[PDB]
């Protein structure tokens, strides 16, 4: 049911992602693949991600080329990352080695600390909305995506969302949060990738109640062989203290990730 535009511009071809749905399209000029996410609309939530989306250029985030809209939905033109979500790849490999995931923590804390720099807080900063992105030289870095949730921090938040593994524990308490619950999530993930389980597990009151107690254990054998550094950066990211949690600017003068 697409506009003309769009198809006399791009082949749409199959569903790659599924509120939304994402397609793959080949641009018929170039031949060069390109993302089309599909909104529907009904009868302010489409509004501010596309203000969020016109806003946000970086290298580590998932690009907005151009916006097609009709009255029954919003087209929008989006940078294809052909690697996928970093959840079929973490299903897959089960672990990463430090090297590999302190390079895919530099690309997503480079991505937050530019959206924190704009007062932007993501709110859902998770494996299935990071992509990853094969380079010529075979290294592979993070692009983040899926500003649906995103908004811009002025004055506390309080409303609760995110996935509950990856949600800061001032989220649960709704006491009031701000930026720097994406730091906390990118820590889960961190945390994901150099053992292949997150810190808060639970039993769905067990694992909020674990999240807001905040310890982070770094179980045997598991995290025998994973040093030192990459543990004090994941504690220090993990803090239940938003005033010591760190900041993205602080996780990338981290040593692990230089
Ligand atoms: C070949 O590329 C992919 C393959 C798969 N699948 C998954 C299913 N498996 C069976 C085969 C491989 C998945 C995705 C992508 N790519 C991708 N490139 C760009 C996205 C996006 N997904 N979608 C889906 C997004 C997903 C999360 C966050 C943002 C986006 C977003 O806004 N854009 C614009």
């Amino acid at each position: 049911q697409i506009p003309a535009t769009i198809t006399e511009r791009y082949k749409v071809g199959r569903t790659i992602g599924d509120f939304a749905v994402v397609k793959e399209c080949v641009e018929r000029s170039t031949a060069r693949e390109y993302a089309l996410k599909i909104i529907k609309k009904s009868k302010h939530m489409i509004q501010n991600e596309v203000s969020i989306l016109r806003r946000v250029k970086h290298p580590n985030i998932v690009l907005l080329i151009e916006e097609m809209d009709v009255p029954t939905e919003l087209y929008l033109v989006m940078e294809l990352v052909k690697g996928g979500d970093l959840f079929d790849a973490i299903t897959s490999t089960n672990k990463y080695t430090e090297r590999d995931a302190s390079g895919m923590l530099y690309n997503l804390a480079s991505a937050i600390k530019y959206l924190h720099s704009l007062n932007i807080v993501h709110r859902d900063i998770k494996p299935e909305n990071l992509l990853v992105y094969e380079h010529q030289d075979g290294s592979k870095s993070l692009k983040l995506g899926d500003f649906g949730l995103a908004t811009i921090v002025d004055g506390p938040l309080y409303t609760v969302c995110g996935t509950p593994t990856y949600v800061a524990p001032e989220i649960i308490a709704e006491t009031g949060y701000g930026l720097k619950v994406d730091i906390w999530a990118a820590g889960v993930i961190t945390y994901i990738l150099l053992c292949g389980f997150p810190p808060f597990r639970g039993s769905q009151e067990v694992l909020f109640d674990q999240i807001l107690m905040g310890q982070v254990d770094f179980p045997s054998p598991y995290w025998d062989n994973v040093s030192d550094s990459a543990k004090e950066l994941i504690t220090m990211m993990l803090l239940v203290d938003v005033d010591q949690r760190f900041s993205a600017v602080q996780v990338l003068e981290h040593p692990w990730v230089n």
